[PDB]
Parts: structure tokens; sequence; C-alpha cells
């Protein structure tokens, strides 16, 4: 039963969550996920018969998100990272009634470290 | 976009958790899923036309885990909740290709270090 491969980074970064194609099956049930922290997951963007060679869910607007997709990859993509981006992400198939996650990540950001003027204090990590 | 309904639950408790039937499409393609925190998320069990009325996933035993299934649940229960059960469920039906996630429930624990000669230290927190 795989883990979520867990990949820190901080504000302004560019980030890349490599689902494969390889042993896929039915592109066209193919999907990313997203779940934010604390709530359900919804479908995000699926595979799509064109040359980029995908659509994002209507309700979406984000010009920061896209796909390398190809032969290969099914990979998304953020440019610059900003921290609601914090969230875990799935991918999977659709088959049957049923969906597959073959894999998706956790992408969470900053630890935090950020230039001494305001607040507590201690570190750290405890 | 919908939240998880947060529950913090004591081991040994029993805990049900909710998905509605109010308000499916079809309930032959309904089931929960269950992402042990930081795995992949994973059908877990499904909705069936039988007197229980569903039908725990092929690589799953466990006596605890139970279904009230009938005209207007969909309801996960579990006996003696215990620290191994926490994670993440959610319900949600396949549609074309998609799957939609009618909610779920983000199970933990207890809510501790459930203890005394715990600690390395502190008051609070946090």
């Amino acid at each position: 039963i795989k883990e979520l491969h867990v990949k820190t980074v901080k504000r302004g970064e560019n980030v890349t969550m490599e689902c494969s194609m390889s042993k896929v099956t039915n592109k066209n049930n193919l999907a990313w996920y997203r779940q934010s922290f604390g709530k359900v997951p919804q479908y995000f963007v699926r595979y799509y018969s064109s040359n980029s060679g995908y659509k994002f869910a209507e309700g979406f607007k984000d010009s920061r998100f896209s796909m390398t997709v190809n032969d290969q990859k099914f990979d998304l993509n953020i440019i610059g990272a900003r921290e609601d981006d914090g969230g875990e992400y799935f991918c999977g198939e659709v088959e049957g009634i049923i969906i597959k996650f073959t894999s998706g990540t956790r992408l969470q950001f900053e630890g935090s470290n950020e230039g001494s003027k305001s607040s507590d204090g201690e570190g750290s990590s405890c």
C-alpha cells in the first residue's frame, strides 16, 4: 500500500508531482484530484486527447498550474508556489466503479524561518 | 468546496462515519476510501445489492468494521477505535470518469499524548 511522496518547500519555488503512464490504462479516465488540508478531495485536472494533453476541472482558475504529459508522464507543475497550494495530491484512474490512485503527493510548504522582527521565537522544531 | 468532519476520538470509542444517501445519483457507484495519514487513499468498501447492502474491499478483513446501509444511510462504523484506525475517510461516487466525494471525516485520537510520565517538558500548547 504505497506511500505519498513528501515534498517540502517554500514561497516562489516550482514543483512537479510525477504520475506515470507506465502501467496506466484508459487515459481518459486518468486524473489528478487536489485535496487541500481538512477538505474533501476534488477532481482537479484530467487527461485530454490534445497537444498539451490535459484540461483543468471547470471550476478552475490558475495560470500557475500546468502539466507535462506525453507517453511516459502525467505530471502536474506549479510556478511559484504560494502556500494554499499546500495539500495532498493523488492521481488515479477511475476504472470499473472504483478509482485506484496509482500515486499522489503531499506538498507542505514553508517550514519557516523569515527575517527577524515580528513575532514569538523559540526556534524551532521542539 | 466541502470540509471534513473532524472527529477527535478516545481509544476504545465506537465511531460512526456519515455519508448521505441523500444526494447521490446512483448508488451502484458509491464507495468509501481510507487514506492512512501520508499514504495514498484506498477503495475500502462499496455499496452492494445485498441484505447488509455492502461488501468490503477484497484486500480487507477486520471484524471491527461495518456499515449501516439502508434507505437513508451509507454509514461507516468502527467498534473499539484504535490508533491505527486513524486517517481520513471519504465517500464518493464514480460518475463517468470522475469520482465525486460527497463528504468524509478526519478521524484522530484521543486526543493525546494520553498519559502522564509523558514528557521531555513544557506547558502548553500551542
